[PDB]
Protein backbone atom coordinates (compact mmCIF):
# COMPACT_ATOMS: atom_id res chain seq x y z
CA UNK A 1 0.00 0.00 0.00
CA UNK A 2 2.82 2.80 -1.13
CA UNK A 3 2.56 6.09 -1.92
CA UNK A 4 1.64 7.12 -5.16
CA UNK A 5 -1.76 9.34 -6.93
CA UNK A 6 -4.42 7.46 -6.82
CA UNK A 7 -8.36 7.48 -4.69
CA UNK A 8 -6.56 5.49 -1.99
CA UNK A 9 -2.77 6.64 -1.66
CA UNK A 10 -2.25 10.29 -3.26
CA UNK A 11 -0.96 13.32 -1.63
CA UNK A 12 -4.16 13.47 0.95
CA UNK A 13 -2.54 10.52 2.77
CA UNK A 14 1.25 10.97 2.21
CA UNK A 15 1.96 12.88 5.97
CA UNK A 16 0.67 9.05 7.49
CA UNK A 17 4.06 7.67 6.18
CA UNK A 18 6.05 10.93 5.60
CA UNK A 19 4.66 13.41 8.43
CA UNK A 20 6.99 16.08 6.98
CA UNK A 21 4.48 16.38 4.29
CA UNK A 22 2.87 19.18 6.99
CA UNK A 23 6.29 21.10 7.50
CA UNK A 24 6.88 24.17 7.35
CA UNK A 25 9.06 24.49 3.72
CA UNK A 26 6.44 22.63 1.52
CA UNK A 27 6.04 22.21 -2.19
CA UNK A 28 4.99 23.43 -4.30
CA UNK A 29 3.49 26.73 -3.57
CA UNK A 30 0.72 29.03 -5.28
CA UNK A 31 3.07 32.05 -6.58
CA UNK A 32 0.96 35.17 -6.19
CA UNK A 33 2.80 37.65 -8.63
CA UNK A 34 1.46 40.64 -6.53
CA UNK A 35 2.73 39.76 -3.16
CA UNK A 36 6.40 38.27 -4.96
CA UNK A 37 9.11 40.63 -4.30
CA UNK A 38 11.48 41.65 -6.98
CA UNK A 39 15.42 41.33 -5.61
CA UNK A 40 17.68 43.50 -7.18
CA UNK A 41 20.11 41.35 -5.30
CA UNK A 42 19.25 38.31 -6.94
CA UNK A 43 22.94 37.54 -9.01
CA UNK A 44 22.15 36.83 -12.80
CA UNK A 45 20.66 33.01 -13.23
CA UNK A 46 23.76 30.55 -15.41
CA UNK A 47 22.11 27.47 -16.93
CA UNK A 48 25.68 25.60 -18.44
CA UNK A 49 24.31 22.84 -20.31
CA UNK A 50 26.18 22.70 -23.28
CA UNK A 51 28.69 19.48 -21.74
CA UNK A 52 25.48 18.10 -20.82
CA UNK A 53 25.89 13.97 -21.27
CA UNK A 54 22.53 12.17 -20.98
CA UNK A 55 22.17 8.15 -20.52
CA UNK A 56 18.77 6.62 -20.08
CA UNK A 57 15.34 7.32 -19.14
CA UNK A 58 13.46 5.39 -17.02
CA UNK A 59 9.34 4.80 -15.75
CA UNK A 60 9.86 4.95 -12.11
CA UNK A 61 5.61 4.11 -12.24
CA UNK A 62 5.09 7.63 -11.11
CA UNK A 63 6.81 9.73 -13.99
CA UNK A 64 9.76 9.39 -15.88
CA UNK A 65 13.26 10.06 -15.62
CA UNK A 66 15.60 11.51 -18.14
CA UNK A 67 19.20 10.63 -15.93
CA UNK A 68 22.64 12.13 -16.80
CA UNK A 69 26.37 11.47 -16.19
CA UNK A 70 27.04 13.61 -12.89
CA UNK A 71 30.29 12.03 -11.99
CA UNK A 72 31.91 15.28 -12.92
CA UNK A 73 30.93 19.04 -13.85
CA UNK A 74 29.67 19.16 -17.05
CA UNK A 75 25.89 20.02 -16.88
CA UNK A 76 25.67 22.76 -13.70
CA UNK A 77 23.39 25.82 -12.62
CA UNK A 78 25.25 28.42 -11.03
CA UNK A 79 24.01 32.43 -9.91
CA UNK A 80 20.66 33.39 -9.52
CA UNK A 81 19.62 32.78 -5.18
CA UNK A 82 22.78 29.91 -5.38
CA UNK A 83 25.80 30.20 -3.45
CA UNK A 84 28.26 27.41 -5.63
CA UNK A 85 27.81 24.66 -8.33
CA UNK A 86 24.51 22.34 -8.67
CA UNK A 87 25.02 19.50 -11.03
CA UNK A 88 22.38 18.00 -13.39
CA UNK A 89 21.38 15.08 -12.57
CA UNK A 90 18.16 14.07 -14.20
CA UNK A 91 14.73 15.58 -15.43
CA UNK A 92 11.13 14.57 -15.41
CA UNK A 93 7.81 16.25 -15.80
CA UNK A 94 4.41 16.64 -13.64
CA UNK A 95 1.06 16.19 -16.10
CA UNK A 96 -2.68 16.13 -16.23
CA UNK A 97 -5.27 14.08 -17.87
CA UNK A 98 -6.50 17.46 -18.99
CA UNK A 99 -4.93 20.53 -20.39
CA UNK A 100 -6.05 22.39 -17.33
CA UNK A 101 -4.31 20.62 -14.86
CA UNK A 102 -0.98 18.92 -14.22
CA UNK A 103 1.62 21.37 -13.39
CA UNK A 104 2.46 21.52 -9.19
CA UNK A 105 3.30 25.11 -9.15
CA UNK A 106 0.41 27.68 -9.83
CA UNK A 107 0.39 31.32 -10.94
CA UNK A 108 -2.30 33.59 -9.23
CA UNK A 109 -3.97 30.05 -9.04
CA UNK A 110 -3.64 29.37 -12.27
CA UNK A 111 -2.76 25.39 -13.34
CA UNK A 112 -0.56 24.86 -16.69
CA UNK A 113 -0.68 21.53 -18.56
CA UNK A 114 2.58 20.58 -17.52
CA UNK A 115 6.06 21.33 -15.28
CA UNK A 116 9.33 20.35 -16.23
CA UNK A 117 11.64 19.85 -12.95
CA UNK A 118 15.83 20.14 -13.73
CA UNK A 119 16.95 18.50 -10.31
CA UNK A 120 20.53 19.75 -9.63
CA UNK A 121 22.66 19.04 -6.21
CA UNK A 122 24.63 21.09 -4.42
CA UNK A 123 28.57 20.20 -5.28
CA UNK A 124 29.80 20.73 -1.37
CA UNK A 125 28.34 17.65 -0.86
CA UNK A 126 29.70 15.16 -2.72
CA UNK A 127 26.46 13.21 -3.65
CA UNK A 128 23.03 13.75 -4.18
CA UNK A 129 22.40 11.27 -1.16
CA UNK A 130 24.10 13.47 1.45
CA UNK A 131 22.98 17.01 -0.17
CA UNK A 132 19.04 16.00 -0.08
CA UNK A 133 20.08 15.82 3.78
CA UNK A 134 21.23 19.66 3.85
CA UNK A 135 18.58 22.78 3.82
CA UNK A 136 20.72 23.86 0.28
CA UNK A 137 20.96 20.75 -0.90
CA UNK A 138 19.56 20.61 -4.40
CA UNK A 139 17.94 23.10 -7.28
CA UNK A 140 15.23 22.61 -8.72
CA UNK A 141 14.79 24.83 -12.06
CA UNK A 142 10.70 24.46 -13.19
CA UNK A 143 9.54 25.53 -16.38
CA UNK A 144 6.02 25.26 -16.39
CA UNK A 145 4.20 23.98 -19.97
CA UNK A 146 1.13 25.00 -21.85
CA UNK A 147 -0.94 23.54 -24.82
CA UNK A 148 0.25 25.44 -28.18
CA UNK A 149 2.56 24.94 -30.93
CA UNK A 150 4.97 22.24 -30.69
CA UNK A 151 8.18 22.09 -29.19
CA UNK A 152 10.85 20.22 -31.29
CA UNK A 153 13.57 20.42 -28.52
CA UNK A 154 11.15 17.76 -26.77
CA UNK A 155 9.85 15.22 -29.62
CA UNK A 156 13.45 12.86 -29.10
CA UNK A 157 11.48 12.12 -25.68
CA UNK A 158 7.92 12.15 -27.04
CA UNK A 159 9.09 9.11 -29.44
CA UNK A 160 11.16 7.09 -26.85
CA UNK A 161 7.82 6.57 -24.58
CA UNK A 162 6.39 3.78 -26.46
CA UNK A 163 9.51 2.03 -25.12
CA UNK A 164 9.07 2.45 -21.37
CA UNK A 165 5.16 2.07 -21.18
CA UNK A 166 4.95 0.62 -17.57
CA UNK A 167 6.93 1.35 -14.22
CA UNK A 168 10.53 -0.28 -13.92
CA UNK A 169 11.09 0.21 -18.20
CA UNK A 170 14.21 2.24 -19.07
CA UNK A 171 15.64 2.38 -22.59
CA UNK A 172 19.11 3.98 -23.59
CA UNK A 173 18.57 7.64 -24.01
CA UNK A 174 22.10 9.79 -25.12
CA UNK A 175 23.26 12.94 -26.76
CA UNK A 176 20.17 14.50 -25.91
CA UNK A 177 20.24 18.50 -24.98
CA UNK A 178 18.33 19.78 -22.53
CA UNK A 179 18.91 23.51 -23.66
CA UNK A 180 15.99 22.53 -26.45
CA UNK A 181 13.89 22.39 -22.92
CA UNK A 182 14.30 26.10 -22.16
CA UNK A 183 11.85 29.36 -22.91
CA UNK A 184 13.69 32.64 -23.99
CA UNK A 185 13.85 34.40 -20.86
CA UNK A 186 15.28 33.32 -17.86
CA UNK A 187 13.37 35.47 -15.79
CA UNK A 188 11.92 33.30 -12.70
CA UNK A 189 11.19 33.61 -8.91
CA UNK A 190 12.68 31.83 -6.49
CA UNK A 191 11.99 29.93 -3.02
CA UNK A 192 12.97 27.38 -0.59
CA UNK A 193 11.22 24.40 -0.69
CA UNK A 194 11.10 20.80 -0.32
CA UNK A 195 10.42 17.59 -2.75
CA UNK A 196 7.51 17.79 -4.17
CA UNK A 197 7.17 13.33 -4.38
CA UNK A 198 7.85 11.23 -1.09
CA UNK A 199 10.04 11.89 1.38
CA UNK A 200 9.16 15.16 1.01
CA UNK A 201 12.72 16.84 2.12
CA UNK A 202 12.58 20.19 2.75
CA UNK A 203 16.07 20.59 0.83
CA UNK A 204 15.30 22.31 -2.29
CA UNK A 205 15.96 26.18 -3.77
CA UNK A 206 13.15 26.68 -6.29
CA UNK A 207 14.04 28.45 -9.05
CA UNK A 208 10.77 28.40 -11.38
CA UNK A 209 10.80 30.30 -14.73
CA UNK A 210 8.03 33.17 -15.43
CA UNK A 211 7.63 32.63 -19.46
CA UNK A 212 6.38 28.47 -19.82
CA UNK A 213 6.97 26.73 -22.89
CA UNK A 214 4.74 25.61 -25.26
CA UNK A 215 3.94 21.47 -26.50
CA UNK A 216 1.93 20.29 -28.84
CA UNK A 217 -1.70 18.69 -27.93
CA UNK A 218 0.20 15.17 -29.49
CA UNK A 219 3.21 15.87 -27.65
CA UNK A 220 0.66 15.83 -24.49
CA UNK A 221 -1.38 13.23 -25.30
CA UNK A 222 1.97 11.15 -25.42
CA UNK A 223 2.80 11.61 -22.00
CA UNK A 224 -0.55 10.95 -21.18
CA UNK A 225 -0.26 7.12 -22.84
CA UNK A 226 2.12 5.80 -20.52
CA UNK A 227 1.77 3.68 -17.35
CA UNK A 228 2.19 3.41 -13.45
CA UNK A 229 1.44 -0.10 -13.72
CA UNK A 230 3.63 -2.76 -14.25
CA UNK A 231 4.01 -5.02 -17.52
CA UNK A 232 1.24 -7.81 -17.05
CA UNK A 233 -0.80 -5.96 -14.70
CA UNK A 234 -3.91 -3.88 -15.09
CA UNK A 235 -3.30 -0.96 -17.12
CA UNK A 236 -3.41 2.67 -15.18
CA UNK A 237 -2.84 5.48 -17.22
CA UNK A 238 0.17 8.16 -15.93
CA UNK A 239 -1.86 10.95 -15.51
CA UNK A 240 -2.56 13.91 -12.61
CA UNK A 241 1.29 12.63 -10.64
CA UNK A 242 1.01 16.39 -9.69
CA UNK A 243 0.88 17.09 -5.35
CA UNK A 244 -1.45 20.11 -5.43
CA UNK A 245 -0.38 23.54 -3.64
CA UNK A 246 1.10 23.60 0.09
CA UNK A 247 0.63 26.29 2.67
CA UNK A 248 3.12 29.42 2.38
CA UNK A 249 4.04 29.54 5.95
CA UNK A 250 6.79 31.82 6.92
CA UNK A 251 8.12 31.90 3.64
CA UNK A 252 8.41 34.97 1.12
CA UNK A 253 8.89 34.37 -3.18
CA UNK A 254 11.54 36.73 -4.85
CA UNK A 255 11.10 37.88 -8.29
CA UNK A 256 14.75 38.06 -10.32
CA UNK A 257 12.76 40.99 -12.87
CA UNK A 258 10.23 44.13 -12.07
N1 LIG B 1 9.44 16.79 -8.07
S1 LIG B 1 10.85 17.25 -7.46
O1 LIG B 1 10.67 17.89 -6.17
O2 LIG B 1 11.52 18.00 -8.50
C1 LIG B 1 11.92 15.84 -7.21
C2 LIG B 1 11.47 14.58 -7.56
C3 LIG B 1 12.34 13.49 -7.65
C4 LIG B 1 11.79 12.21 -8.07
N2 LIG B 1 10.53 11.87 -7.83
N3 LIG B 1 10.56 10.59 -8.15
N4 LIG B 1 11.73 10.16 -8.56
N5 LIG B 1 12.55 11.19 -8.52
C5 LIG B 1 13.71 13.66 -7.39
N6 LIG B 1 14.62 12.61 -7.59
C6 LIG B 1 16.08 12.78 -7.73
C7 LIG B 1 16.77 11.57 -8.27
C8 LIG B 1 16.24 10.53 -9.01
C9 LIG B 1 17.17 9.47 -9.15
C10 LIG B 1 18.37 9.73 -8.58
S2 LIG B 1 18.39 11.24 -7.86
C11 LIG B 1 14.14 14.91 -6.95
C12 LIG B 1 13.27 15.97 -6.86
CL1 LIG B 1 13.89 17.50 -6.35
ZN1 LIG C 1 9.08 16.99 -9.90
Amino acid sequence: HHWGYGKHNGPEHWHKDFPIAKGERQSPVDIDTHTAKYDPSLKPLSVSYDQATSLRILNNGHAFNVEFDDSQDKAVLKGGPLDGTYRLIQFHFHWGSLDGQGSEHTVDKKKYAAELHLVHWNTKYGDFGKAVQQPDGLAVLGIFLKVGSAKPGLQKVVDVLDSIKTKGKSADFTNFDPRGLLPESLDYWTYPGSLTTPPLLECVTWIVLKEPISVSSEQVLKFRKLNFNGEGEPEELMVDNWRPAQPLKNRQIKASFK
